[PDB]
């Protein structure tokens, strides 16, 4: 429909710029001709998410790479992939002018963007917060009579949300995770610092917080904001380290273990939010698989929870085998998601590093690597942020897949966007992971999925700076002969006749 306006920031490659009269968009969703792919193509060298199309053919010659489908070998349904609508999110995409914002939410929520259907909301402050809050300020309120959203929600976040939802035709799923509960239920009488709830589950401290759960999802629920999960405490680990800089709640595997038993389990069951899905962990992998067996291998805490919530820091190193893999076999019917994702957040590395190529291959390279370990869906950060990787109030600044700069009514899409965008547009809830198997040893990370109405989608990255030619082969339809050129990403996509 429109393509990327490219810019240069010195960078690997470029963003596509935005603003009140332009924004790169795709036409309405189409799939290919029966006995046709379409090909969808971005590049180092500039090309972002470019459409082209080709035959499926009915014989193959040659000894190059194949990658056959395997439609048959199924492995996880996909609940989706979004982001995350923070304070700093909120208020950037609201210091646009209202075209630009609308551009911009069009980018991430409508099919003539990248159709994200998750996002995640934060429960009061976070980190990406100006202001420190929770809704239950007011000291020794356990019956929560003063419990209210601000406007940072009423004004700010939900109205945002209510944007999205209007312009997406994919139902859209709403995640909550709480940084902080009210300083008059914790320890240390600070958001902040080695902290946790007071005394021990199945009091009333706990059992005040677990109320503030139904609280939060009653209020949204006037709003007329309804969950699809929530999670029992963002980053549950920090709480527990001496000096932590921000909003944090700190919990043992154990202690949540009995909290999500005795408190928050049961108040969500007897609520009228009882169909909201209840996340374990929301923290990073390397605590994986040790905090699923503290938790579910207590039948009393396993009867509540649904999956695992796992947070991709891309910046740094760590076994994902030993993790999820681990996890997965151990625990095979609980769900694997992750919940947050981000990069540049090392202190000695550029927040925003606008056009980088390589932070761009970081998350796709991440999504391919958290399917092919049976995870469910990704949530990315922050969904916008300024050229500083902010606002933050601790000034922990880190990257986004869009960028504002509100002094040009602006705002830049990364290569992050479109290496995000190269999954969520193309793969629906509810679509299959399913088998693809290299007949040769090869530098390509890719996967395989099937939309809900049999549909065939493919994903390959090449990270490598040579091109590589390769064949796809469906075993019901017939091969595509292609190239995966270095430094690229594609998606193909075809029907799949019977
Ligand atoms: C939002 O962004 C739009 C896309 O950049 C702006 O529209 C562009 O304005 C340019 C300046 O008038 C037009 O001419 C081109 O400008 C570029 C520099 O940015 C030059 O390299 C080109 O040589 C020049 N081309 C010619 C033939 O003169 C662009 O044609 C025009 N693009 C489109 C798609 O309309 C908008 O002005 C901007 N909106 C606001 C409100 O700032
Ligand atoms: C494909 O395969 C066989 C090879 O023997 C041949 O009969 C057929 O005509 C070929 N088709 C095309 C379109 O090349
Ligand atoms: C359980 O549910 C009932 C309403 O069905 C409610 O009145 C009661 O307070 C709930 N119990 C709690 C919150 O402990
Ligand atoms: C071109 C682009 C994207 C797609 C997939 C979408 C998934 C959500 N429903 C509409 C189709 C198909 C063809
Ligand atoms: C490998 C990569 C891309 C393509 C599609 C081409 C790319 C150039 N513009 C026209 C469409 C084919 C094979
Ligand atoms: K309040
Ligand atoms: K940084």
């Amino acid at each position: 429909a429109r393509p990327c306006i490219p810019k240069s920031f010195g960078y690997s490659s470029v963003v596509c710029v935005c603003n009140a009269t332009y924004c790169d968009s795709f036409d309405p969703p189409t799939f290919p001709a029966l006995g046709t792919f379409s090909r969808y193509e971005s590049t180092r060298s500039g090309r972002r998410m470019e459409l082209s199309m080709g035959p499926i053919q009915a014989n193959h010659t040659g000894t190059g790479l194949l990658l056959t489908l395997q439609p048959e070998q199924k492995f996880q349904k996909v609940k989706g992939f979004g982001g995350a609508m923070t304070d700093a999110a909120a208020l950037n995409i609201l210091a646009l002018s209202p075209p630009a914002q609308n551009l911009l939410l069009k980018s991430y929520f409508s099919e003539e963007g990248i159709g994200y259907n998750i996002i995640r909301v934060p429960m009061a402050s976070c980190d990406f917060s100006i202001r420190t809050y929770t809704y239950a300020d007011t000291p020794d309120d356990f019956q929560l009579h003063n419990f209210s959203l601000p406007e940072e929600d009423t004004k700010l976040k939900i109205p945002l949300i209510h944007r999205a939802l209007q312009l997406a035709q994919r139902p859209v799923s709403l995640l909550a995770s709480p940084w902080t509960s009210p300083t008059w239920l914790k320890t240390n009488g600070a958001v902040n610092g080695k902290g946790s709830l007071k005394g021990q589950p199945g009091d009333i401290y706990h059992q005040t917080w677990a109320r503030y759960f139904v609280k939060f999802l009653d209020a949204y629920a006037e709003h007329k904001l309804q969950f699809w999960a929530v999670t029992a405490e963002n980053e549950p680990s920090a709480g527990l380290l001496s000096g932590y800089p921000f909003q944090c709640l700190g919990f043992t595997p154990e202690h949540q273990r009995d909290f999500i038993a005795r408190d928050l389990g049961p108040t969500l069951a007897n609520s009228t939010h009882h169909n909201v899905r209840l996340l374990m962990l929301d923290d990073q992998r390397l605590l994986l698989p040790h905090w699923a067996k503290v938790v579910l291998t207590d039948p009393e805490a396993a009867k509540y929870v649904h999956g695992i919530a796992v947070h991709w820091y891309l910046d740094f190193l760590a076994p994902a085998k030993a993790t999820l893999g681990e996890t997965h076999r151990l625990f095979p019917n609980t769900m694997l998601f992750a919940s947050e994702a981000c990069v540049g957040s090392k202190f000695w590395e550029q927040s925003v590093r606008l056009g980088s190529w390589d932070r761009g291959m970081q998350y796709s390279h991440s999504i391919i690597t958290n399917l092919l370990y049976h995870v469910v869906g990704w949530t990315d950060w922050n969904l916008a942020l300024n050229p500083e990787g902010g606002p933050n109030w601790v000034r922990n600044f880190v990257d986004s897949p869009i960028i504002v700069d509100i002094t040009k009514d602006t705002f830049y899409k990364q290569p992050m966007f479109y290496h995000l965008g190269h999954f969520s547009k193309f793969i629906p809830e509810g679509s299959q992971r399913v088998g693809l198997v290299a007949s040769q040893k090869n530098d390509l990370d890719a996967v395989a999925l099937m939309h809900p109405d049999g549909s065939a989608v493919v994903v390959v990255l090449n990270r490598s700076s040579k091109d590589v030619p390769l064949t796809i082969k469906d075993p019901a339809v017939g091969f595509l002969e292609t190239i995966s050129p270095g430094y690229s990403i594609h998606t193909y996509l075809w029907r799949r006749q019977h």
